[PDB]
């Protein structure tokens, strides 16, 4: 857990930033050299519902719009929402979840956006999972920029803002998405120890998601049925496993992405099963 009642107190922040701040800002991603900028707009609205909307500056016009975590709107392909599901700049997290799988120590204060911040580093309590560099807004605790790092302390992903405006919650136009955001059964028996389901949900063809988390962390594994001897492989360069399996319900093309240590995915992978 925290190391120090300093690191507790800003952990503490983190997790309330998220329904807490509205907010507008910008912010690159990078995960194993994939390279992508995005403008987020993110407000409470009045009966507390948390309302946010994505859009990909660069690249494809690529737009997702949430509320609560559950998607109204997305856009384009498969893969697309294969990055979408990990575009999670800032997300809830769960103290009480995480302290049992990390160690958080405050390492001291930083600059991101043009905003202090303060920085914690996040190291794992076991080899299931990866550690974290986290650096929290002063002003709001929202999470300015994230580093992924491994054992060798290598980077592999990048969440980092380069604009943040939290002085004035966005406008109602600002949330809505353009015409090209579209509108709107399986477990894993084998998950890394702290993990549990977050969320579920279900273009081209029909393919389940199933994201996990650990109150720090999340990934994100999908299951696409099946053409039977034409399957798709996904290429991504977020991709961690992608494994044609046969299960009881048949062939699945089953991808894992996220934060997720490889030999960790492949067990995951390896364990889905129908219900």
């Amino acid at each position: 857990g925290p190391g120090s009642a300093d690191a507790s107190d800003w952990l503490n922040r983190l997790a309330e930033a998220d329904r807490q701040n509205s907010f507008q800002g910008t912010f690159v991603y990078e995960r194993n050299g994939s390279f992508s900028t995005h403008e987020i707009w993110h407000r409470v609205e009045s009966d507390g519902a948390v309302r946010e909307r994505l859009l990909q500056l660069d690249g494809a016009r690529q737009e997702v719009v949430r509320v609560d975590g559950r998607t109204q709107c997305i856009s384009g392909g498969l893969a697309d929402q294969l990055a979408d599901a990990q575009l999670w700049p800032v997300r809830k997290f769960d103290p009480s979840q995480l302290a049992s799988w990390y160690d958080l120590r405050l390492v001291g204060e930083s600059r991101v956006a043009g905003r202090p911040a303060v920085v914690l580093a996040v190291t794992p309590r076991d080899q299931h999972r990866y550690g974290f560099e986290l650096h929290l807004d002063r002003d709001t605790g929202l999470p300015l920029k994230s580093l992924l790092l491994n054992e060798k302390g290598q980077l592999l992903e990048r969440f980092q803002f380069t604009q943040l405006n939290t002085g004035a919650a966005p406008a109602e136009d600002q949330l809505q998405a353009g015409a090209e955001c579209q509108v709107v059964a399986w477990r894993s028996e084998w998950l890394p120890p702290g993990f549990t389901l977050t969320r579920s949900f279900m273009t081209p063809d029909p393919v389940a998601c199933l994201t996990y988390g650990d109150g720090l962390a999340r990934f994100s594994v999908f299951i696409e049925p099946l053409m039977v001897g034409d399957a798709r492989s996904q290429l991504g360069p977020t991709v961690v496993v992608s494994k044609r399996l046969q299960t009881d319900d048949g062939g699945q093309m089953v991808t894992v992405v996220g934060e997720v240590p490889l030999g960790t995915a492949e067990r995951v992978a390896l364990s889905i099963r129908p219900e």
